[PDB]
C-alpha cells in the first residue's frame, strides 16, 4: 500500500533527500527508497498520510507520485 514514486529528480542523491524529508516527518517508521527502481517503500504510522508525503516531496521542488510496486 505505502509506496511512493520519485519524479522530477533522477535517483540516489535525489532519493537521499526524499528519505531524509520522510524521516523528518515523525510519522515515518521505516523509509527505504529504491533508487534503481525510482520508487520508495516507506512504512509509516497510522496517522500520517501518503498524499501528504507526496505533496511534501512535490512541494520541496521535486515531484512525487504514488504506486504500490
Amino acid at each position: 500500500m505505502t509506496h511512493l514514486k520519485i519524479t522530477g529528480m533522477t535517483c540516489d542523491s535525489c532519493a537521499a533527500h526524499v528519505k531524509e524529508a520522510l524521516e523528518k516527518v515523525p510519522g515515518v517508521q521505516s523509509a527505504l527508497v529504491s533508487y534503481p527502481k525510482g520508487t520508495a517503500q516507506l512504512a509509516i504510522v497510522p496517522g500520517t498520510s501518503p498524499d501528504a508525503l507526496t505533496a511534501a516531496v512535490a512541494g520541496l521542488g521535486y515531484k512525487a507520485t504514488l504506486a504500490d510496486a
